[PDB]
């Protein structure tokens, strides 16, 4: 099980444009130990990891989508396993992370052996984190079309759904005083993400 010897150097000659020195945050949807979806970027020169991950507990997997992230999971089946160990293994040593709400980045980071990893520990509000929510959307909507659940948060009321990468777009942001100016580029090639299939055609 996982990625092949010459996917983890292709992995590994990847990881080469993260900065290890810059800033770096990191999200996840999904519970650390089962993620779905995984981000990290660095503001400073727009570098981002973004990718994606089946679920082993579709029952907890269905609350999230409701009142979270609303992926479909059958948008999840063709991503290839242990990509996740991989990328983690993969991650800088001694890399300084950070996020809004440590617990879950550290029992998902410590349950893959990296406990040399060090967290900074941003503690914003439920509403002050997402003051960027929509400007975050509104500029960078493309580089994610997996959320297509309604999600909704006694009564019930409907969201907007929770992004691994615009989450950690808009926590930056909402640290720093805006959008940042730099272009995002992924680290990860597209190939490494999904499995490419050909639709149906419609005869
Ligand atoms: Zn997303």
């Amino acid at each position: 099980a996982g990625l092949t010897y010459s996917q983890l150097m292709t992995l590994k000659d990847a990881m080469l444009q993260l900065d290890p020195n810059a800033k770096t945050w990191m999200d996840i949807e999904g519970r650390p130990e089962d993620p779905v979806e995984i981000a990290l970027y660095q503001p400073s020169s727009g570098c981002y990891i973004h990718f994606f991950r089946e679920p082993t507990d579709l029952k907890q997997f269905k609350q999230d989508a409701k009142y979270s992230h609303g992926i479909d999971v059958t948008d999840l089946f063709a991503t290839q396993p242990g990509l996740t160990s991989a990328v983690i293994d993969a991650l800088p040593r001694n890399m300084v992370i950070t996020c809004q709400g440590s617990d879950d980045i550290r029992k998902l980071l410590e349950s893959q052996g990296r406990k040399d990893i060090k967290l900074i520990d941003i503690a914003l509000s439920k509403t002050d984190s997402r003051k960027y929510e929509n400007a975050v959307w509104d500029q960078y909507k493309d580089l994610c079309h997996m959320h297509t659940g309604v999600v909704v948060e006694g009564g019930k009321e409907e969201i907007t759904p929770h992004c691994a990468l615009m989450d950690c777009i808009m926590f930056d942001a909402a640290v720093s005083g805006g959008l940042n100016t730099s272009v995002l580029r992924a680290v990860l090639p597209r190939d490494m993400v999904f499995r490419t299939s050909t639709p149906r055609v419609v005869l």
